């Protein structure tokens, strides 16, 4: 079964082309709609569709932010186009991008069901990869809200990483409120869970260290079904907020919480590298603006032997890329290059 539709490409001038693709297979499915994925027919190059019911009040915004975006660590729209699906009278958006084989959520569960860790050289490259996608849609003002495992797509043999799910991510403008109700459980930074309206995108920072945190433990670092046990999870190991901290984080919680003073050293498995907890320390903060910015996470030593020229990938491959930083991605502190890019570097 060949289907044929007459798809707008996603980036570039709006002029539609007839696109046939085969072999349809749902590979994701939420209360956002469904995931397919499918076969082009002109180059055979797999691709996934998110179809969701398009409103007919406004313009799709997870399109909006899509067309805008270009970057080697954040799936890409191919195509969009509307059809018809499994509502009579509806009409659906279908987003057609790259199709990416794997998730960090199902490559961290092999492991944890396997009881190994993934190793760091894996989690130097995912992480580094999440930062540059993340440093990127920060320097347009768009915040993802909701990075957690799920939506980072990895290829195994290349180790690339592409961020995917754009229906929260908004562009947040200082002064506007925006809902405290989204981001996914384990991953909602400490402002989130108390209800604050006048969050940043270091709330993407903040999920970014609880996947690093994951990655490391081979476990969540604050689970619990509910914000009180979010909470008590997250004082058991940063220590109870100061005065300042709730109210820097906080919508007027000034607090009858749990007093404890614990060392980060002891929260992650003694062969543990001293980086990778120095890094997490940096991004799980209360203070939001005490987190590091993604691209500062970029140039953490932790990553440094990312930069080291003789870096091979276990299969024997090369690292994919890393260094082809545009003046878009820098922009937050230009002076950064000087670590992100490395001597050896041509990119
Ligand atoms: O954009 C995507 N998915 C989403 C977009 N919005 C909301 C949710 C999702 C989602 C993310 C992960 C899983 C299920 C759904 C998306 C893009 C590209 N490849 N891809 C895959 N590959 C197959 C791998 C094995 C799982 C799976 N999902 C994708």
């Amino acid at each position: 079964k060949v289907t044929t539709v007459v798809a707008t490409p996603g980036q570039g001038p709006d002029r539609p082309q007839e696109v046939s693709y085969t072999d349809t297979k749902v590979i994701g499915n939420g209360s956002f709609g469904v995931v397919y994925q499918a076969k082009l027919c002109d180059s055979g190059e797999l691709v996934a569709i998110k179809k969701v019911l398009q409103d007919k009040r406004f313009k799709n915004r997870e399109l909006q932010i899509m067309r805008k975006l270009d970057h080697c660590n954040i799936v890409r729209l191919r195509y969009f186009f509307y059809s018809s699906g499994e509502k009579k009278d509806e009409v659906y958006l279908n987003l057609v991008l790259d199709y990416v084989p794997e998730t960090v959520y199902r490559v961290a569960r092999h492991y944890s069901r396997a009881k190994q860790t993934l190793p760091v050289i894996y989690v130097k490259l995912y992480m580094y990869q999440l930062f540059r996608s993340l440093a990127y849609i920060h320097s347009f003002g768009i915040c993802h809200r909701d990075i957690k495992p799920q939506n980072l797509l990895l290829d195994p043999d290349t180790a690339v990483l592409k961020l995917c799910d754009f229906g929260s991510a908004k562009q947040l403008v200082r002064g506007e409120p925006n809902v405290s109700y989204i981001c996914s459980r384990y991953y909602r930074a400490p402002e989130l869970i108390f209800g604050a309206t006048d969050y940043t995108s270091s709330i993407d920072v903040w999920s970014a260290g609880c996947v690093l945190a994951e990655l490391l433990l081979g476990q969540p670092i604050f689970p619990g079904d509910s914000g009180v046990d979010q909470l008590v999870e997250i004082i058991k190991v940063l220590g109870t907020p100061t005065r300042e901290q709730i109210r820097e984080m906080n919508p007027n919680y000034t607090f009858k919480f749990p007093q404890i003073k614990h060392p980060w050293t002891k929260v992650f498995r003694p062969r543990t590298p001293p980086e990778a907890i120095a890094l997490c320390s940096r991004l799980l903060e209360y203070t939001p603006t005490a987190r590091l910015t993604p691209l500062e996470a970029c140039a953490h030593s932790f990553f440094d032997e990312l930069r080291d020229p003789n870096v091979k990938l276990p299969n024997g491959r090369d690292t994919p890329a890393l260094f082809n930083f545009t003046t878009q991605e820098l922009s937050s502190n230009p002076p950064l290059a000087t670590i992100l890019i490395p001597p050896h570097a041509r990119i």
